[PDB]
């Protein structure tokens, strides 16, 4: 058991800080991108150094230029690619993958028609055994082995079991959680929140306005999770809280750079050049704010940052209008 | 509504800056302090130098070094003093309440005696209209006014509308809540926590380790406020979440510098002499311990905080108990 290789799709830093700590016990590890150049400096590297420097692979992780390649002999596969090519990338596994293959995920957000990733693999792939990975989880302190604790949610118990024997070690906690839709929720809304903070920080508007802002965002991240039918408890654990502080807080926090950027004039385009990654923020903004709309719920953060983003709304006068009602 | 000068007692950062936000608007207040040679120099100076230096008062805020005298024509009082004075403050106005006397506190903590504030309050004084205000609210940015947002409970209707009237404003609003039990509670776990975290980032564990001890220590602030009756509504609000981030993560938290100090290993001595002024931290993590064990109440958190200042429990060893679990 645990003999057979497991792919990673999505070279970014968490994708890579994963394959780490599975290659680092041993475990056999592909990583594709499909980003071709980027492969080709892992390949001759041996480290991923745009995404993830500092943290050499071990002999048991190779980068894969080729989906059906890494694929093959293959029966779990770990997703962690952007949320705008989500749908894509499961796209290209259609035709690639078979009967017994199992699918988990690290990506946060939506997909197109407003809908949860899970729906998106089972309308493309077929009933599954599928399961989302989900937490406060920089990839850089994974990467240098320190604590970390994340959720994992499951449709299928024996999946839950695999993927937390090959993932759960001394610093590096896997913990079950039965509410799928919750996890992947909180996950798509906690870096739109996280920008809003930045935002509010790029002001100077204090550590009070900030705390007082988490609050509000937690707020709305759980009525979101009530109207799908996500869990309460959710929203208080490693997927909704843990996360949403992490990620609102931290100075390696990438989306609240971002809305940091913001509130200090610097356009859009500008801000997120400068950033050189995947700011999920942006494009979660607008999956969860066109879902909102949808469905007509109220989530006044989102909105706000939604219309920083599109409306050209000065960021004080938004920020100014959300703490006072 | 505002004939009547406010009583605030408790000279300290945060009694301060609450003694600004309304005498700032206009209205009379009050502030005593028991440190008497204090209420000297701020008579002199109009200012309170020793903990919220650079903000000066306006002439509607006079210090006071005489508690009767404080509350002479008062009949609106609010606590502000660490929950280790809270017991002595309480036992000296027994003889100055009267039949109209309202009673606030911004003290977080338990009493002495492991007791929540409003029954020590209530026990002593008299079931008297209460309140607390409690929130994510460092004192140094109240006085600048930077936005800011609290909680406010009370077991009054009248009396919650008189409050939020007088503080409620612009830069700092204050929201009514149903729940004074859960805020207390909230408010008597978060500086253990902030503690508890403070050990985890001196032994620089990061940022995840951070957020994952943050989460642990909502659900036992949860459980207590469970078994006492509260909320998880005020769990997820200001008094719970909001206070809870904010001191677990601010460079301004004394509880977390403290954490941090024991966490690079100085032993808890020399950590508080180094800070100088007393904490609250130690003295909370004892009370609730103590409460918790009374009702066979489990939190982790706590139990490990009171192991390591009085079991000699070494830090690293103590986060990583908590940190790898089952």
């Amino acid at each position: 058991p645990f003999k057979h290789p497991i792919a990673i799709l999505g070279a970014g830093s968490w994708g890579t800080a994963l394959a780490l700590v599975l290659a680092r016990k041993g475990q056999k590890v592909r990583l594709w991108s499909y980003e071709s150049d980027h492969v080709d400096e892992m390949q001759a590297e041996g480290v991923n150094n745009r995404y993830l420097p500092n943290y050499p692979f071990p002999e048991t992780l190779k980068a894969y230029c080729d989906l059906k390649a890494s694929l093959e002999g293959v029966t779990d596969i770990l997703i962690v690619v952007p949320s705008f090519a989500f749908h894509e990338v499961i796209t290209r596994m259609k035709p690639l993958i078979d009967a017994k293959t199992r699918i988990a995920w690290g990506t946060k957000g939506l997909a197109k028609g407003s809908r949860l990733l899970h729906e998106v693999v089972a309308t493309e792939l077929g009933q599954v055994p599928m399961a989302v990975i989900s937490g406060p989880s920089l990839a850089t302190e994974v990467a240098a082995n320190l604590p970390t604790a994340v959720s994992l949610a499951s449709n299928n118990s024996q999946f839950s079991k695999d993927l937390i024997e090959r993932l759960h070690g001394q610093r590096f906690r896997v913990y079950k959680n039965d509410d799928m839709i919750g996890v992947e929720l909180c996950g798509s809304v906690k870096n739109i929140l996280a920008i809003a903070t930045g935002i509010s920080d790029g002001l100077k508007l204090g550590s009070n306005a900030r705390a007082a802002l988490i609050t509000r965002g937690l707020t709305e991240m759980g009525r979101l999770v009530s109207v799908f039918g996500g869990k309460q408890e959710t929203l208080t654990g490693l997927a909704g809280l843990g996360d949403l502080v992490l990620t609102c807080t931290d100075n390696q926090s990438r989306n609240r750079r971002f809305g940091l950027a913001l509130g200090e004039g610097v356009d859009k385009k500008e801000a997120q050049q400068a950033i050189g990654q995947a700011i999920e923020g942006l494009y979660n903004t607008d999956q969860v704010h066109a879902l909102a709309q949808k469905h007509a719920i109220e989530m006044p953060l989102t909105f706000q940052v939604h219309r920083i983003l599109h409306e050209d709304l000065d960021p004080q006068q938004a920020v100014q209008e959300l703490l006072e009602r």
